[PDB]
């Protein structure tokens, strides 16, 4: 809703979302988390710290310091875990999908829910499942998780070539570039330190780097405090600019990529095509296939399915936030559903829905947002035709 949550970008919570189908493909991130990561905070803290120690604060800066030290205690020993709000994502997720198609959910029906071996994935997962099982009693169920799923919900870190450039390749100059033209750190660094200017430009850019990511973080842990004022509108459309440039190029479809982030999520839209004809031919009876993973299984998929807009190659890095937006694609409790019908003379009619708004494809048909099944699997098995030989020539 407001321009202020949209550049929380990934970490922005899941938005406002206040015939039947005979089955549907589901891919959820996981919802609202706390931090993975203490690196940002320790780094907020050491130089608030060493200021504090050198008479170099601001009261602005005496105050943040207080309220770092508060969210160090507050977070510890919950890194990475789904937060209430999360559990409380996933429920309204359910809740619609039930309250929306309830003869799909209706008697014994059979659903099928996988997730990583990730907790947060499998926590929200539980949350999911639980209430389908609350509003069903009769349903049943299957649920499972773990590193036997990495193929097709961990892709990212099973190819050796796309780990070699996550981590090293040609991106990574270009984002940095990127930072030092749109964040500039004295502005925001004088709000909290006496003589900002003292600072060299790769401390004071790391810093205001790791504040950012710890102000974007808080309204996804549930902890009733907030820091979006530390900083301006302005900065933190600037902020949001450069992670959504980030994104942009380790995960999807930058030319710099060269398709190689999107090309890895072949297996799980290989798996989605299986899982459909499978339930259609009658060879298995399920009424949904869920699936509970990450941003980093979501981006690329999306990408790769060709969902209008998530795919665009984008040569000029400050023209990438006018047509990818990450906040758009991969919030918080990110999902993409496929829904499916039959009609009245038999044919396979297939919705997909992204973050629960129809999505387009770049084929025709007569019904938006209603696809040919037939039409769209054509469709699909092209891309990952496209994305096997795509990784035919980083073949590692």
């Amino acid at each position: 809703q407001t321009k202020i949550q949209k550049y929380a970008g990934t970490a922005m919570p899941y938005p406002n979302r206040t015939m039947t189908p005979f089955y549907i493909n589901h891919l959820g991130r996981h919802g609202a988390r706390f931090p993975t990561s203490r690196k940002a905070l320790d780094k907020v803290e050491k130089v608030l710290v060493s200021a504090q120690q050198e008479n170099g604060l601001t009261s602005e800066g005496m105050a943040l310091l207080s309220m770092i030290r508060r969210l160090s205690r507050l977070f510890d020993g919950q890194w990475g875990k789904l937060s209430k709000l999360g559990e409380t994502e996933q429920e309204g997720i359910a809740g619609r999908m039930i309250r929306n198609y309830p003869q799909l959910f209706s008697n014994s029906a059979k659903i099928e829910a996988i997730a990583t071996y990730v907790p947060r994935s499998i926590n929200s997962m539980d949350a999911f499942l639980s209430c389908m099982i609350r509003h069903n009693p009769a349903l049943q169920v299957q649920r499972s998780e773990g590193k036997q799923y990495n193929h097709i919900l961990r892709f990212f870190d099973l190819n050796k070539s796309y780990v070699n450039y996550k981590e090293k390749g040609d991106w990574l100059p270009i984002y940095k570039a990127f930072v030092h033209k749109k964040i500039s750190p004295v502005p925001i660094m004088k709000k909290f330190l006496l003589n900002p200017e003292q600072y060299l430009d790769k401390e004071a850019e790391e810093f205001v780097m790791a504040l950012f990511s710890v102000a974007a973080i808080l309204p996804d842990t549930s902890i009733p405090l907030n820091l979006e004022d530390l900083f301006t509108l302005d900065e933190w459309h600037r902020y949001w600019q450069t992670q959504n440039l980030r994104q942009y190029m380790s995960k999807s479809s930058a030319p710099v990529g060269k398709m190689l982030p999107v090309a890895i999520a072949w297996p799980l839209l290989s798996e989605f095509i299986r899982s459909a004809q499978e339930v259609i031919s009658g060879k298995s009876d399920y009424q949904a296939n869920f699936r509970f993973a990450h941003a980093n299984t979501v981006i690329p998929f999306v990408s790769l399915m060709g969902i209008e807009k998530t795919d665009v190659q984008v040569c000029r890095p400050d023209s990438v936030s006018v047509y990818w937006k990450d906040y758009e694609i991969s919030p918080m409790a990110a999902n993409v559903q496929w829904l499916f019908y039959r009609d009245r003379d038999q044919r396979i009619w297939v919705k997909i829905l992204l973050n629960e708004e129809a999505a387009a494809l770049p084929i025709s048909t007569a019904c938006f947002p209603y696809y040919s099944w037939e039409k769209t699997r054509i469709f699909f098995n092209q891309r990952i035709e496209m994305a096997k030989k795509t990784l035919s020539v980083f073949n590692e």
